[PDB]
């Protein structure tokens, strides 16, 4: 019954939260729909694959609330496998190389990609990380798609290509889908286009030894009984003097203060009393997840790296199921595997398939990419379809499709009267991981500190110490990367001489 | 406890289901979220208006279940006044002309024009109202806002500024949040742009003598104690041999079928055992709700009809609160009045004035648009901002943003085991009106005696004679409208 905060729900957001506030020596209630804590974050344990991530999974430098978290809890990172070469699969080729970016040729195509890049980053510069649709051209990028502005920028067929299957895969969702502000915000806030994209210093670093799901598994264990699994919340009542919080089992909570720690969307599960504000009451109809499937295809050996292959593959073309692939090996250099996302309209059409027929079109794919037969012969087989998780609505995150932003966008971290809401998608630095959902945790948890006079304003938002562990190598770019012009100012500069 | 079907939802897609099968014998209850049936209808009376519609309203011809329908409760219709002047008003500027569509006098101006509606009909006629996504160029259309098909039709601004006010009092969204394929269905579905337009002859022909919340009133007048108000749906159980439906004041149902009819979106707010298939899942959080506060001025007498002006204005502008309004006076003559939408980001935007302050900006309005002082007088003021309805999400209806309707549309009216869905949303002509929400209605409950063995598949969609108190003409094109140029073809031409 009574406490002091109840937390809805119970993944890396909600839990963060709630162990601050625990800290703190109130008394927290965490209230979750599942059988398990978690949300998108799950590590799943069975004796042909030991543990793996079927959820969120990555962690890298700048991402220092999560990893400082975790190390607390007493959890260990390692290396992603990037000693070999990425491969770029184009046009039913495979094309080896090193870095972080897939090499152009062309000298038109280079000055294309070289541009798109930098524009993104350019354009990212001008908006707020905390107010997106404070940036003086919001409007006309917020009511534009990603497709648009892609059109309007990308003068090859290649670019305009590369830069769809990046959209798709940091959102996963389409480009046509999807703002233009929107998404332009989502790589701004995680610091630029390289970092997002990177294995070595960017987001797909690391990993957890054991999983990520010990990050919520353990900060359960902390609390103890104060985590209430099968409890769906249904009803928020906030007329009365202290706030109560019914569940679907007919469990009735009482508190000072709630937290709401659920996807913008899944706020519709709920029925309030009074009514939310018009604004967050539309909002949260507007704001679906993406869509993905995450695939774990096991080897008896990474057959890849004896062909100088990382395990990195970046897939080109409507025919291929998954258009990103990374070395899923466990640091030991056993239990081998291969991780792919079938991303968007992908995971849509190819969920009518079985499992083994899903199986038999990566492990085929994969023989054509990496060239090897030794793809056709799996010994394992993993994968979660997160679009069909009532209690998730799809991953990574929320996206906002166009006109979205600039109308309700200032409404997502807007407390209504005694409900703060906290979540990955209220972040303003790598919203949509799991680093986003401590940040928000933890600044929800502070907000409410502030509110019972325990805490001066100032101190709701805090920075974080650079880890000591995953430190961050600067982004450079070169002189050449900065001044080459685009190929409408290589166009200009030929109109000009020509006079 | 006990029934045979459960309908959630009382407004009049709910309704007339639970009608239907009532009338065949079958034990129904309704399970209403709100203290009132209804929905997106509602009739608020009061000494000052008598009545007055504060959400769905219009009738008129081709709509022939809700005319029927509305017949068999003894309702009766009267005619909007269309007797004189429709008002354009552009630019600062009132331009008084007769018939559907404003008049365009410089020629270039009038080939944008006339190609643009054309050019939208002929879309239409490429998509299949049953089946949308079956388009020839669905994904093309569908991966396209509203707003970039305006950009590359309309060579002048003129017409893409009338296209754009079209796109917002049609479905009350902005051009850019909108799926050119979905906006193309939803057009040809009523009919077309002259029929989805027009007062005489389309869409806003008529009103109900009493108000349209009659229709779902008199339904739960003849469905008794049936009808469970203040029921908000919680949970659907389905893993049993009977289906459970749960509310959210602790009361348990047991049917052999339920019928969702309720906006697609708000079934979020039902939690689902087993777990709703995933494309349904995922549908559901990408379907919502347009904006729109509608707004009635009152006033002593129907000053405007002095003038000349029949009290439609068509009003261009970002400045204007109101882009649209018509006479909503009493067929008698009196409770004079004049009904205006703030339609889209201008209903977000104005949502935060007082009551007064909206009331002031709109009289300001009227009085510039219609060119009298007496519009500065107001006698009475009624409003409805229905973006703020927990229980409806917004109106008039769903909008697909884009990608959307080819990646989920086929899912939209598939029966989730023993759950069948009815709403305005799954209807194939007039979705969004009144008249879809009968006709999905009824299709659902005939979907539900078709599993019950009671009638043959053949039965399922029944057509609907024409109604011989509203009858419909055609629509007809000129030879003019129908060959003349293009502005690009114009220029191929030179
Ligand atoms: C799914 C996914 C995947 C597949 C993958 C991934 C991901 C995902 N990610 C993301 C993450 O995971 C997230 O963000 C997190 O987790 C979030 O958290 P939060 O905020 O907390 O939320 P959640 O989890 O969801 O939780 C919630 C909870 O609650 C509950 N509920 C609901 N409802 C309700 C409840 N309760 C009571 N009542 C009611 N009503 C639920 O149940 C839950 O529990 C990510 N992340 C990171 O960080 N990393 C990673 O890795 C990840 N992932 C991916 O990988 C990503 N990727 C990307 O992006 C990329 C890649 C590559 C390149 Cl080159 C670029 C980019
Ligand atoms: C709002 C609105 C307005 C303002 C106006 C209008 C409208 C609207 N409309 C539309 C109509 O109204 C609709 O469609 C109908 O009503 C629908 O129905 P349904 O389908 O049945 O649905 P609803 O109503 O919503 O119902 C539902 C129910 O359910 C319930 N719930 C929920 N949730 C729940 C429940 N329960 C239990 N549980 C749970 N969970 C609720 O509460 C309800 O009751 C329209 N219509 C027609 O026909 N007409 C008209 O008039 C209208 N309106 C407008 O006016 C339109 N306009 C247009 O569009 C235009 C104008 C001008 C021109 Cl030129 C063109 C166009």
């Amino acid at each position: 019954n009574k406490c002091d905060v109840v937390v809805v729900g119970g993944g890396i957001s909600g839990m963060a939260a709630a162990k601050l506030l625990h800290d703190s020596g109130l008394n927290v209630v965490v209230l979750e729909a599942r059988d398990r804590v978690g949300g998108r974050t799950y590590t799943l344990r069975n004796q042909k694959v030991k543990y793996v991530d079927l959820g969120g999974s990555y962690v890298g430098p700048t991402q220092n609330r999560i990893l400082r978290l975790a190390k607390e809890l007493g959890l260990e990172t390692y290396k992603v496998n990037e000693v070999e070469r990425l491969i770029h699969h184009v046009k039913g080729k495979s094309y080896p190389f090193r870095g972080p970016f897939p090499p152009v040729w062309n000298p038109i195509t280079y000055l294309d990609h070289n541009n798109f890049w930098r524009t993104m980053d350019d354009m990212g510069r001008e908006i707020p990380s905390d107010a997106p649709w404070k940036a003086p051209l919001a409007e006309e990028w917020d009511n534009m798609t990603m497709k648009e502005l892609l059109d309007k920028l990308c003068w090859t067929e290649s670019a305009k290509q590369l830069a769809t299957l990046f959209v798709n895969l940091c959102v996963t969702a389409e480009t046509h889908e999807v703002s233009a502000l929107w998404f332009l915000w989502y790589v701004k806030q995680c610091g630029g286009t390289t970092r997002i994209i990177s294995t070595t210093n960017g987001g797909q670093e690391r990993k957890f030894v054991g999983g990520s799901g010990q990050v919520s598994e353990r900060i359960m264990d902390l609390l103890g009984d104060r985590v209430k699994l099968e409890r769906p919340v249904i009803y928020i009542d906030q007329t009365r003097e202290n706030v109560l919080v019914e569940t679907l089992n007919h469990e009735m909570y009482e508190a000072k203060y709630v937290i709401s720690a659920i996807p913008p969307t899944l706020g519709m599960k709920i029925h309030f009393n009074p009514p939310l504000p018009m604004m967050r009451n539309q909002m949260i109809t507007r704001v679906p997840l993406g869509s993905v499937i995450k695939c774990i295809v096991y080897y008896k050996e990474p057959f890849w790296r004896k062909k100088d292959y990382c395990g990195t593959m970046i897939i080109d073309g409507e025919e291929a199921p998954v258009a990103y692939t990374l070395d899923d090996t466990k640091p030991e250099g056993n239990y081998a595997a291969i991780m792919g996302f079938i991303l968007a309209h992908k995971a849509r059409k190819l969920a009518r398939l079985t499992k083994e027929e899903r199986l038999k079109k990566l492990c085929e794919l994969y023989a054509k990419v990496l060239g090897s037969l030794e793809a056709l012969e799996p010994v394992h087989y993993e994968e979660k379809n997160w679009c069909e998780e009532q209690y998730s609505g799809g991953c990574y995150t929320t996206y906002f499709p166009p006109g979205i932003l600039t109308q309700y966008g200032r409404v997502l971290r807007q407390p209504v009267d005694r409900i703060y809401f906290a979540g990955t998608e209220t972040a303003t630095h790598w919203s949509g991981y799991m680093e986003g959902a401590v940040e928000a945790g933890e600044r929800a948890a502070r907000e409410i500190l502030h509110a019972m006079g325990k805490i001066p304003e100032d101190e709701i938002w805090q920075s974080e110490p650079e880890s000591v562990d995953v430190p961050a190598q600067p982004i450079t770019t070169t002189f050449l990367e900065r001044h080459l012009p685009s190929v409408p100012g290589l166009l200009r500069l030929i109109g000009l001489t020509t006079i």
